[PDB]
């Protein structure tokens, strides 16, 4: 009953079940959590894998001993349930030494620290079999105006991933990067705040198809943004890398509730394009259990989160397969929106009379769209009315 | 004293000064002004020129010789009073036609009709000089998620302008194009939303050099984004062709409020920003005078855009002067943030052991940003007490 | 099938379905409708009424002979179909007279006339058998800091209400006031501008109990605010006489979409909220078809109000009544929070050791609230899948 | 040189100068503060006082013993100092015991506790000398809907302030309770968001006049809203007991700038408010030096709190009393604003035909109100260019 399976390709950052419930306002409501024992219960409710910032498998300040140790641990439970590690990235956040940023401190020594930190995990990354290394520059942006010139903190975050592609070329890695935006929180603005704004990014480094997105639900939302409208404009760019589904309540802190919390409609249609553009990439879930939780509430959220997107997939399904929705679509142009405007080229468009000269606008104008009537049979598949 | 002359450069639309107070909950305040005499006004009052949608100048439905009537009429105020025109736009969103998009409606024929209006206005815009064209797709965008495949509407946005772009390199037109974002209003969600967005999409332009970005303050202000920095954005790839200046109060309707309203010490940075970047371009006011106002309230409201401006110019050029303010900004390590990451390229950067092994991590987070003391002296500089 | 009846209490706004789809940026694209023939429709859908603003019903500027006739033919549209109409309002905000306020207008002699057009639209609800006379004070607010004097703008809010307190009871008239409270739009800010600082304004009127609140869907989520909750104070206080129920999507423009749009879990909290608590009063939707669609989709728009608040009342009643769910309350203490804190007195509590000095801290502490389980359950209620 | 003498009652919590910059996803980046050392430094500045939660000043835990030596170290800094301490609070929302709120937790022994922690530290705050006591509800709420029932929630709100003020009568203290509402964060919803919310529970206590709101400048502007407004109203109402200063960047989370960051305008509104009304208590910053910072950057963000309400409150009086500005207020008809709509009662308003008869309403419509004019004088003299 709306139970996941591997196959689902449902994973789970470490940092996500991990939460220990530590708010700006409040201590710790949980105990850590043993990483080999969040693989061991994320796979028995049917995860496909896990995800990992470095500062999360190994504690800061490890020894190259204790490290190979952690390693072996987390791999020795990897292989004893068959999850896998599809993506990793870097913590530059958490230390006080990135408390201007990573790739973007004014310091220089900063900047070329954080640098060393990615570059080892990468190497880590690439051991344990991911294909996608997501960069979330949390730090990077300003609480003031004179604090950063953005300008030259676009130089400086440039010249940061041009080196990591460079890396990863000169190594003969197969890795991607995707970037993830937010567009506040916990700097009071950070750079490059939304998907179009990571896109038009990636567009000026060295080698653009090394780089895509990793879009997070939460975080367009804390724009007012669509989500679905963004990830559509992902597609189409051909930058969908990754993805991190949680929910949100709207323009507020970033609350990274289970997915399909917050806006649920947004959830619906978000399920509808991934499965109907064909996405084959982790549908990861970035999301933190309220620490109102204990650790049962822990595991039922993380279950709500792939039930939630199994039943709204199952929705979304019928919806599109109803032949009462295929002629609403077809009722509203849908068709025609999928149809070149000016096939026949620019001189027949101008010596098309049709066109303008004698063109009705009075009667195109009086067209209803049939929007409602279409909109209110995706509420009806959506609640199971129909 | 703070007084504009036609070298500042500032321009404001017929549409501006000419808005009659109608909103969706009242009838018009205002009777509507003669093209002709705002023209005059407009350059009593020290302004360098203005900018026109079709329809503001030439009435929608008028016949071929009423057209050369009004646009005779417009260019002999034009002579009389030195006034320049350097952008124009086409209106693509009043006419119920319009209703659901130009270049992005449902129906072919709609939006082969959207690109001939467009079109048309190219050719007068070319012929009274404008060097850039604006297009704000406000209709392009959906209410509701099935209404929409934004693929096909993407696709369909792009198509339509190449084919711009085609029609204007065929006649050999110098004159380039500017997208203007907004995230929504009057359609629930805008196609297109942000700055980033805009950008992003340019870059899958056939001829990209031929288009850039027309960002305005309200618009990234109702995505609660930080408009100075998606202003840095534009310039660091190049793209910033022209600018709509106005005031907004945060994450509501658009108010078009006259600039210097709104969010006062984002004004401050974007003067700051403008002026040191050494743009060129037109400071173009797009507000509209609240329909609390008469007649001398208009005039008083676009009196007081270029007022604020020259104030905040004086201000952000004081505040840079000031040997005080250098220090500080050496002190927080601007000047750091403008130096190389990496200059030495990558392989030194893997071998350096300063940069990881031997760094000391705990001394470099002890460092102060002083980010407070440089804030503050802004402040004083914006506020003459200093 | 989710059939409504007039024993459902559905009601309509002659201006909702009436709406010519006329927005800040464009013309009409629907013709105007005969308020008889709205009536007509809507009886035919299963509504229960409808309601007015006095302007919907007699064109501003009538003769006391045109309208007369205007409320004859309505009358008998009424009288034809068994339509009721529970509640009446004045438009104070469409005339240019009105651009700064009705009730607290600078000028004195047009607040006089805002109170004498509102006591001439009283005794024609009165006559048409209206229960509750609603206010929403769209004009009443400001741009700028320095237009409105706020302790001066109460005075005069306050004396208005007063006297129609005092009219209604001079008049012996069986009628309640309401007050709709909107954040933003048409005016920069509008004064009460959430049901919070409505109800509060109540509490100093000098007949209080002749007061209460109209709360809209998406006013209060014009401004972040958890609607649900919202409403929950107002029957706490008693105050609920009359609701506005619609959809918005966010922190934006009023976008008055129809019920079960936008937000839709709060959308269920909400039919859940109002059921459990007996409210009897109106199911008053106040929405606009969009722009987008002619009559037919209109018609559609309207019956997906009726039908969406029918479903969830389905959805709300089988939650409750899920003994897995009543087991889950109590799971999460629901039944704890509704048993006083210290019926034993404060000396009781004083003396209590077991509530401090005793007190295990970290044992309650650990204590998870099971919330993500409840919330769950809440979800596969809402979308059938339980 | 804008220089503060404690004559100008500026506070500051012991929290504020004391953050240790943890935020959710960074350690904190400066040592704790010793409360001593908190003080001497606070009156070096210039203030007047300080404020504290319980846990800031005695740790959580202490023996009676220890908190006897933390008092006693405590009253011998303030007597060193002349500082005072004008209020001071309770912290409900730090323990993992308070996860589900403290007043209004589903576990009934957690209310009694939270009682009981409250009521030992008012005793506290009555022998230090504080006239106010806030309640800062910042756990009471809930991140989804059927967690907490509302009225239920209310109910029990009610309860414990009524006991709170029977405590305090009993005792015979003369100390008073100030609300301070937030709308969101921690929680994903917080019961009584806004000023209104707070100002209509007020209302329904057994004893209201102990009881009144402690407003926050960046809370309001969470929710997007005007705060000069609310605090007008809450003047109005003769509720403004105390008031928290800070900045806050828009609808976002919390970010408690010093004052004067953020919303410049409204930081001058503000002022001029407070001020024109005569306020005289306490100008409290609740602010957070960024963690950017060392400690030579927190005492200087704290001068600059003090130093920029010096700066509006000099702007404020010379926009005030200059004759022009008096001018323009009087040809904006803020004088008739305060002057009474019907002195001559309900029977003679409608019995003046000038008031609807014969009044000309396009003569009135026609007249400007000039807003735009003042706004700008205001403008002028908030950049000191006037
Ligand atoms: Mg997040
Ligand atoms: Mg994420
Ligand atoms: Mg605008
Ligand atoms: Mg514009
Ligand atoms: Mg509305
Ligand atoms: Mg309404
Ligand atoms: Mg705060
Ligand atoms: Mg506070």
């Amino acid at each position: 009953n709306y139970q996941p399976t591997p196959e689902d390709r449902f994973t789970f950052g470490l940092w996500t079940v991990g939460w220990q419930g530590r708010d700006p306002f409040g201590d710790a409501t949980r105990r850590a959590l043993d990483p080999v024992e969040s693989v061991r219960r994320l796979a028995e409710l049917g995860a496909h894998g896990v995800t990992f910032h470095d500062d999360d498998l190994i504690p800061f300040g490890s020894s190259d001993s204790e490290r190979e140790e952690h390693v072996k641990r987390f791999r020795q439970a990897l292989d004893d349930t068959g999850m896998k590690v599809p993506m990793a990235t870097t913590n530059l956040f958490t230390h006080p030494v990135f408390k201007d940023g990573g790739f973007t401190a004014n310091d220089r020594d900063v900047r070329r620290y954080a640098l060393r930190k990615t570059i080892r995990n990468i190497d880590l990354a690439v051991e344990l079999g991911a294909e996608t290394y997501v960069a979330w520059g949390g730090r990077e942006g300003a609480e003031s105006g004179g604090a950063k010139d953005v300008r030259d903190a676009l130089d400086r975050m440039k010249e940061a991933f041009d080196l990591l592609g460079e890396y990863v070329t000169s190594q003969g890695y197969d890795i991607r990067f995707a970037i993830e935006p937010k567009p506040n929180e916990p700097r009071g603005d950070i750079l490059l705040p939304t998907v179009g704004h990571a896109l038009a990014f990636i567009e000026r480094l060295e080698r653009p198809e090394l780089y895509g997105v990793n879009p997070e639900v939460g975080h367009e939302q804390m724009a007012g943004l669509n989500f679905p409208h963004g990830i559509a404009q992902a597609l189409w760019a051909g930058k969908l890398f990754h993805i991190d589904l949680n929910g949100q309540n709207g323009i507020k802190y970033d609350q990274d509730l289970r997915f399909g919390a917050g806006d649920l409609r947004a959830a619906f249609w978000l399920v509808d394009l991934l499965e109907s553009a064909g996405y084959s990439g982790p549908r990861h879930f970035d999301f933190k259990p309220p620490r109102t939780e204990d650790f049962d509430g822990v595991w039922a959220s993380a279950a709500g989160c792939m039930r939630n997107y199994l039943i709204l997939k199952e929705r979304a399904a019928a919806f599109r397969a109803d032949p009462e929705v295929q002629e609403a679509l077809r009722a509203s142009r849908l068709d025609e929106l999928a149809r070149p405007t000016a096939a026949d080229g620019l001189q027949a468009l101008l010596d098309d009379r049709s066109a303008f000269e004698e063109f009705d606008v009075d009667a195109a104008a009086a067209r209803g769209m049939a929007f409602e009537r279409l909109d209110q049979l995706a509420m009806d598949h959506l609640l199971g009315a129909r």
